[PDB]
């Protein structure tokens, strides 16, 4: 059983493609629409198709931003077309991606389960990951608006982390406001759930601290049903936020008075043994001010991350780490100076 259809690849020019694939599984669906796995007949990789709803006015904003797209952590667009099913007089527009077997989501929740964390070394590796896909699409002037676990796919051989889903992507541009109903919902920034529309790309920064946090707690920093529930849990760990930072947050200041506690020494949160630049980076990242949050690209560069500078760093099978050091000028731009603490000495050998 198999299925040719004719598609435009995902970058480079206009040169439409016959693929057929085969083995078309559905791995599940959701908001958008469905989400198939494929193989396709010549090379046998594995394909993801998501099959969503095109709409008639525009054309279709994540598509768009995914063909500006190439990154080493960002998942590969290979083609995209048309289809139907049935009568409907309805199009879908058919995204081709690159399979990866898993996700952040599953495994950190394979170790949840079996009472363990996750070792740190493939928290730096994951983490260090996101951060250079985030540095990337943000100078672009793109927030992804959905960092969570279930959006960071991983392939457990290789450590390699790809950001994926950018159904809620948008190119943010000072000025012009945004809709505050985003993010998922235990990694939402104070600022989102004051529900302001004046918020910037540190929405993803907190976002990013709130997996890092997760990752080494073995479950959600700040979690609950409710705005509310969400933003005691907040309160219980940043303690009370000053008026001034309220005012920075949401100006719009939205009118309850939240109960006064104390920050929680931020060593006490987290298991004994924890690595304090982990904790040091989480702090850097959970700041209630958005313009007090890291870049991601200064992230990057923590000392957190230091360990995968080291020339001697492999993964505990033995396979090198992967690409983290081939930096382009449009992924430094952020800053460029930063480039002598990204690229270590090693990396600069001829
Ligand atoms: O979704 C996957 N890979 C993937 C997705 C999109 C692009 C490239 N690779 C794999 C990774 C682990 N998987 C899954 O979690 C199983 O599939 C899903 C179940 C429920 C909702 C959404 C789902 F996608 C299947
Ligand atoms: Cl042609």
């Amino acid at each position: 059983k198999v299925t040719t259809v004719v598609a435009t690849p995902g970058q480079g020019p206009d040169r439409p493609q016959e693929v057929s694939y085969t083995d078309t599984k559905v791995i599940g669906n959701g908001s958008f629409g469905v989400v198939y796995q494929a193989k396709l007949c010549d090379s046998g990789e594995l394909v993801a198709i998501k099959k969503v709803l095109q709409d008639k006015r525009f054309k279709n904003r994540e598509l768009q931003i995914m063909r500006k797209l190439d990154h080493c952590n960002i998942v590969r667009l290979r083609y995209f077309f048309y289809s139907s099913g049935e009568k409907k007089d309805e199009v879908y527009l058919n995204l081709v991606l690159d399979y990866v077997p898993e996700t952040v989501y599953r495994v950190a929740r394979h170790y949840s389960r079996a009472k363990q964390t996750l070792p740190v070394i493939y928290v730096k590796l994951y983490m260090y990951q996101l951060f250079r896909s985030l540095a990337y699409i943000h100078s672009f002037g793109i927030c992804h608006r959905d960092i969570k676990p279930q959006n960071l796919l991983l392939d457990p051989d290789t450590a390699v982390l790809k950001l994926c889903d950018f159904g809620s992507a948008k190119q943010l541009v000072r000025g012009e406001p945004n809709v505050s109903y985003i993010c998922s919902r235990y990694y939402r920034a104070p600022e989102l759930i004051f529900g302001a529309t004046d918020y910037t790309s540190s929405i993803d920064v907190w976002s990013a601290g709130c997996v890092l946090a997760e990752l080494l707690l073995g479950q959600p920093i700040f979690p609950g049903d409710s705005g509310v529930d969400q933003l005691v849990e907040i309160i219980k760990v940043l303690g009370t936020p000053t008026r001034e930072q309220i005012r920075e947050m949401n100006p719009n200041y939205t009118e309850f008075k939240f109960p006064q506690i104390k920050a929680h020494p931020w060593t006490k949160v987290f298991r004994p043994r924890t690595p304090p630049e982990a904790i040091a980076l989480c702090s850097r990242l959970l700041e209630y001010t958005p313009t007090a949050r890291l870049t991601p690209l200064e992230a990057c560069a923590h000392s957190f991350f230091d360990e995968l500078r080291d020339p001697n760093v492999k993964l505990p099978n033995g396979r090198d780490t992967p690409a983290l050091f081939n930096f382009t000028t449009q992924e430094l731009s952020s800053n460029p100076p930063l480039a002598t603490i990204l690229i270590p000495p090693h990396a600069r050998i001829q």
